[PDB]
Order: C-alpha cells, then sequence, then structure tokens
C-alpha cells in the first residue's frame, strides 16, 4: 500500500515529534509502541489496526491522536 | 484530559469567530479572557472552573455563551 501522507487522519505525522504540541502527545509515544499497530512490512513502514488507516502504510517512528498504549 | 469539541456545551466554539451569530458574543471575548479560566495546562489549552466543562479541555481562543469577563 501507498505510504501515509503527514495529515492522513487524526493529524498524522511520519515524525511523531512533529506532533509536538498537541495536548494529547506524550514524548515515547510512537505508531511502534501503540496498540494499532499491525506489523511491520518494509524499511520503517508498517500496518496500523486502526479503521481509519486501512489504505495507507504508516511509520513506525510516526504518530496520530487515537494512539493507545500497547498491552 | 480531552480537548472539547464544538457544542460541548453552552454553544461552545474552539474558533471565537464562529460564535459571531450568537447574541452573548462579543469582538474580544476569549476563554483566555474569560473569568472561568483556570490558565493553560498545556501549550494554547487550559481548564474551564465551570461545572460544565469540568471532564474536558478548552482553547484559549475558543468561547461559550456562559463566558464572563475577568481582569
Ligand atoms: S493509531 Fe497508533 S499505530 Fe495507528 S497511526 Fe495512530 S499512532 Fe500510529
Ligand atoms: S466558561 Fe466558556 S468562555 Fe469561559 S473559559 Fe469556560 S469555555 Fe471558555
Amino acid at each position: 500500500e501507498p505510504r501515509a501522507e503527514d495529515g492522513h487522519a487524526h493529524d498524522y505525522v511520519n515524525e511523531a515529534a512533529d506532533a509536538s504540541g498537541h495536548p494529547r502527545y506524550q514524548e515515547g509515544q510512537l505508531c511502534e509502541n501503540c496498540a494499532f499497530w499491525g506489523e511491520a512490512v518494509q524499511d520503517g513502514w508498517g500496518r496500523c489496526t486502526h479503521p481509519d488507516f486501512d489504505e495507507v502504510l504508516v511509520k513506525a517512528e510516526g504518530w496520530c491522536s487515537v494512539y493507545a498504549p500497547a498491552s
């Protein structure tokens, strides 16, 4: 699938540091340690199970406002 | 806490101007200059001491029909 573009859904960012001034954002929060992290695919990219990112590839070091701590 | 969406309570808008249609609205009126404002908790977002806004965060440039001027 095509790689996700900043702002895709929920304020998505390919560079979590970029989500900085977001009230919900916390240091340490990445698509990688997210409860929506499907599996890795190619060169930092992976799949997000959250229904909203079903047709794009997302980035390991990225972030979105729908972020939940992995269990 | 979570950010407050538009219409949360008392005609709430995260962007003051949007309320230009309210009888109680006046240019220059903002959460940050409101008596119920409990200051920025996060960057551009603060607390509201009004019980109807107690679970959420409100926005410095927002406005609610229960606005009260402050010093
Ligand atoms: S839900 Fe989690 S994994 Fe999916 S894009 Fe947002 S932060 Fe990344
Ligand atoms: S009462 Fe309304 S205008 Fe005043 S701070 Fe709370 S949300 Fe903003």
